[PDB]
């Protein structure tokens, strides 16, 4: 096949989906065919859509998702709350691996953090990275807070043999400031930061957004990635 | 010895601090000697003293204190930014084994979330419960994503075989929406949830805290906690 990778992050709304499209436009740029994945995605009634988001922000065509539940909530509490089970980890696991293929950057987006429930009993992203082999890009904020939740997020990861393939800062702010300053020098011990995004990036239209994925990233990591 | 527990949490400002007094006001209520120590303290430029809100809300006099550093910050750029180093972990060591004494609760309170780095290189809170035998308990919120935090925590306590005492949610809305009720009846299936202090208990004086932490927590809890 060719390169899945998920995109978890240390929690939910740290820009998970934004680094996400910014990454699908960078390897797309770098001529890589890219697809994402978004098994699960809830809060359906307000209008949220992430491979809406990827498809608007980086072009990408293949996006393959499950189930959409109404509800700003938890897979599981969506779910819960629509009377209606979360799909199967075969389910899961089987449409990534169908989307793979050689040449081919698929990227998987769960929901919130790594250890939430996607999928019957209790699955989550960390074993459907495991079952599909892919390493895990890790998106952090740079607020106060971040470093304990990174390093938890990437004992986890190690701890069942999910590569780390770097972290992304989701919203990178201007100008930083001594907190962010000092989180993006001690993100940068504990893992690869592969980029920051600035913040405000989500609502790009997309040939800026393209401009700022290309400069966001280091081309050759990206064209290292297929 | 005596009981020593770590009081952690998944993040910073979850209540660590006013669930280290709810339960110190507890085990007084219950009889037991109370000691709080905080390895490290920053913030101390604003006005950050976890000790002593300690003392003000529970009552608590034996309070110990090690490391302090102006900015509000995590102890190892806090440190760096004053030109101090952090203490070494046999010093966080040897302030807890010094409150310990049978009969004793010592509570020892972490900054910010469980792998915050207390001592170099990269001793944390876990590795001090560790040397100490103590076991974790874990302040969380109710709010969106504190399940995840939740298990990345125990997660990692269990990596290097610390008992998790169980949790605490640090403020618990009245009345809970949807996500906060939810949130709860899932924490309670992968850990005790030893108590759920009200929103605002913070704020509460010495007689309605003292009043509000001998209800959260359940005696018999309290009481076993030390013989
Ligand atoms: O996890 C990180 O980013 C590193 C890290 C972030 C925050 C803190 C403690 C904060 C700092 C000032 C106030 C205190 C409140 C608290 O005790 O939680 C320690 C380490
Ligand atoms: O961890 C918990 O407490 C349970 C939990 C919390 C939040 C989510 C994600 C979704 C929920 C709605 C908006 C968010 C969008 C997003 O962050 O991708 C998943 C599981």
């Amino acid at each position: 096949g060719g390169t899945i990778l998920v995109v978890t992050g240390t929690g939910t709304g740290v820009g998970k989906t934004v680094v996400c499209a910014a990454l699908a436009s960078a390897a797309r740029q770098a001529g890589i065919d890219v697809a994402v994945c978004k098994p699960v995605q809830t809060g359906t009634a307000r209008g949220d859509d992430d491979l809406a988001e990827v498809g608007r922000l980086a072009g990408v065509t293949q996006l393959a998702g499950l189930a959409r539940y109404p509800q700003p909530m938890a897979p599981a509490a969506a779910a819960e709350h629509a009377g209606m089970a979360l799909p199967a980890r075969d389910q899961i696991v089987r449409l990534i691996a169908d989307l793979d293929r050689p040449g081919r950057l698929t990227l998987v987006e769960g929901a919130g953090g790594l250890l939430v429930e996607l999928a019957e009993p209790g699955v989550t992203l960390r074993d459907v990275a495991v079952d599909v082999a892919a390493a895990a890009l890790v998106v952090v904020t740079a607020d106060l807070g971040t470093l304990n939740h990174t390093k938890l997020t990437l004992e986890a990861l190690a701890a069942q043999q999910v590569s780390c393939a770097g972290l992304v800062i989701g919203s990178w702010p201007d100008p930083p400031g001594l907190v962010a300053a000092s989180n993006r020098s001690a993100l940068a011990r504990i893992a690869m930061v592969r980029a920051a995004l600035p913040a405000g990036a989500a609502s790009l239209d997309a040939g800026d957004f393209a401009a700022m994925s290309a400069a966001a990233f280091d081309r050759n990591w990206v064209a290292g990635l297929v």
